[PDB]
């Protein structure tokens, strides 16, 4: 058996075809087992309609998840990614560094 703690990155990207669009991304990488819970948060509340959840693996024991959706950030709100995994004794909340 092997278990590996996810690395968690939270960032925004504008698709080059539409600069008015902005995506909030949680990139959860290098984890095992594949069991996981990932949410995007706005002001600590789970964002319910996340448009994209892309799972892959490299080696049989390394998984990668890109979890992302359209958003319109303001100065008045806080955005984050929350991850639960067996390797994490408490939920890990990673704030967006703008």
């Amino acid at each position: 058996m092997i278990q590996r703690t996810p690395k968690i990155q939270v960032y925004s990207r504008h698709p080059a075809e539409n600069g008015k669009s902005n995506f909030l991304n949680c990139y959860v990488s290098g984890f095992h087992p594949s069991d996981i819970e990932v949410d995007l948060l706005k002001n600590g509340e789970r964002i319910e309609k996340v448009e994209h959840s892309d799972l892959s693996f490299s080696k049989d024991w390394s998984f990668y998840l890109l979890y992302y959706t359209e958003f319109t950030p303001t100065e008045k709100s806080e955005y984050a990614c929350r991850v639960n995994h067996v390797t994490l004794s408490q939920p890990k909340i990673v704030k967006w560094d703008r």
